Order: structure tokens, then C-alpha cells, then sequence
């Protein structure tokens, strides 16, 4: 192995259970929380001085038909960065030069190691897969497919827009699941009645909302927001936010902003 390891967390859609997506869910979130620092809501590591060999997460899925995808989540986002697949490495295109420096030690082992022109922003991969958040069905399905689309990309399955729809899945199921305990709670319910289905404006808005609400929160005058934010409800309608109580029950994790509070 590449100096220092890498924590590697497991999944399949095999045997999968609500029981053990949120083992999985709930085991990422303890893995990217590395300690302290949090109102009543964990924070996750500062980028700026985050030493290599603490900065990334493994996620190994593994599908009903033995098919493994070893997932790279960045611990300062939760957010995918890129995935390993058979004997090559594919990296969503480094917003940020720094970044690059990390990516290096990633999948170092693999033959082939590939890197997209495009990022992971939600926005760019729905225009390769043609297809909105609102329209891509999540659930153990979707899933159990996503990895299979992931898997036979490095041998010529490929297909941008279906590899580019899988990681939409991917994200949500994985990285937003993990960040808010409403989107985790979607997607297993959707398990709960092995259901498919896209999400709805309550769903989205979060994850559009995310940097925003962890700002707003981190930022909030001893108690109070700044400023109200606005969310979507399922019918779509829109409600004010103030305080941070309502959403604790919400929002698991937050990406570190500011100077911390004056754990001591
Ligand atoms: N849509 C989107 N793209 C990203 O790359 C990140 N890091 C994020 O939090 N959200």
C-alpha cells in the first residue's frame, strides 16, 4: 500500500437491509467526523492544514452479482472525488490545483489512471446524462445498476451518459445520505418498500442548499441566522428558516467556515 492507509468502509445491494444502509450511512459519518469541533452539529475537517493521509475515505460497493467499485470520498465534503475499477482509476477533473496534489496519492497501484475533463458538480453531470436530479430514480436498484455501470466503464460498456446518470445515484445515496438524516431516511424508506423513485423539491433544495445552511449555521449570531433561508417543502411549496433546533433532527454534517466558537 501507498505510505499511510486508507479507511475502507463495505456495502451490497446483495443482502441489503435498512438495518445494514444504515450501518453503512452512520459508519461513514463516524469515519469522516475525526474527532471534535461542532451548535449541536458535527463539522468536518479543515481543508487549509488536512494532512494527506487523513484526507480520504474508501467505499467499497459490491454488487448482487460480485461486482466491486472502491468509491474515494473526500473527508472535508463527503463528496466523491473519483473510483477505482477493475485495474483503472477514474478522478473527477480538480477544481483546484491543490487538490490535484491529493488525488496523487489515491489509487497509485492501478495500470490505468484516468482523469475527466469535467467535475462532479451536479450541474455538469446532468448535462452529460441529459437528465435532472428530478427525474433519475434512487433506491437499492438504481444502485445495484449504478455499480454495474461504473464497473464495465473501464472495458468498453462506458456510455458517458449512463456512467454520468450512475454517479448522480452514487452521490445522493452516499455522500448526500451522509450528510443530512432527511435524505438518509429517503432513501431508506425506499428500501423500506424496495420502491424506485426520483426525489422531490424538499430533497434537492437541501442539497442545493448544503454550503449555504452549514454557512448560515456556523455564522448564526449566538443563536439566530443571519438572515432567514428559504427551503422547499415535498409539494414544492417554500418556508423560512431561523434557527438552527428545527434543523438539527435535518442536517448531519457541515464543511468548516469560520474562525470556531471561543472544547475546553
Ligand atoms: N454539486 C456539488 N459538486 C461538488 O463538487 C461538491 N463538492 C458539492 O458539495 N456539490
Amino acid at each position: 500500500i501507498f505510505p499511510k492507509q486508507y479507511p475502507i468502509i463495505n456495502f451490497t445491494t446483495a443482502g441489503a437491509t435498512v438495518q445494514s444502509y444504515t450501518n453503512f450511512i452512520r459508519a461513514v459519518r463516524g469515519r469522516l467526523t475525526t474527532g471534535a469541533d461542532v451548535h449541536e452539529i458535527p463539522v468536518l475537517p479543515n481543508r487549509v492544514g488536512l494532512p494527506i493521509n487523513q484526507r480520504f475515505i474508501l467505499v467499497e460497493l459490491s454488487n448482487h452479482a460480485e461486482l466491486s467499485v472502491t468509491l474515494a470520498l473526500d473527508v472535508t465534503n463527503a463528496y466523491v472525488v473519483g473510483y477505482r475499477a477493475g485495474n483503472s482509476a477514474y478522478f473527477f477533473h480538480p477544481d483546484n490545483q491543490e487538490d490535484a496534489e491529493a488525488i496523487t496519492h489515491l489509487f497509485t497501484d492501478v495500470q490505468n489512471r484516468y482523469t475527466f475533463a469535467f467535475g462532479g458538480n451536479y450541474d455538469r453531470l446532468e448535462q452529460l446524462a441529459g437528465n435532472l436530479r428530478e427525474n433519475i430514480e434512487l433506491g437499492n436498484g438504481p444502485l445495484e445498476e449504478a455499480i454495474s455501470a461504473l464497473y464495465y466503464y473501464s472495458t468498453g460498456g462506458t456510455q458517458l451518459p449512463t456512467l454520468a446518470r450512475s454517479f448522480i445515484i452514487c452521490i445522493q445515496m452516499i455522500s448526500e445520505a451522509a450528510r443530512f438524516q432527511y435524505i438518509e431516511g429517503e432513501m431508506r424508506t425506499r428500501i423500506r418498500y424496495n420502491r424506485r423513485s426520483a426525489p422531490d423539491p424538499s430533497v434537492i433544495t437541501l442539497e442545493n442548499s448544503w454550503g449555504r445552511l452549514s454557512t448560515a449555521i456556523q455564522e448564526s449570531n449566538q443563536g439566530a441566522f443571519a438572515s432567514p433561508i428559504q427551503l422547499q417543502r415535498r409539494n414544492g411549496s417554500k418556508f423560512s428558516v431561523y434557527d438552527v433546533s428545527i434543523l438539527i433532527p435535518i442536517i448531519a454534517l457541515m464543511v468548516y467556515r469560520c474562525a470556531p466558537p471561543p472544547q475546553f
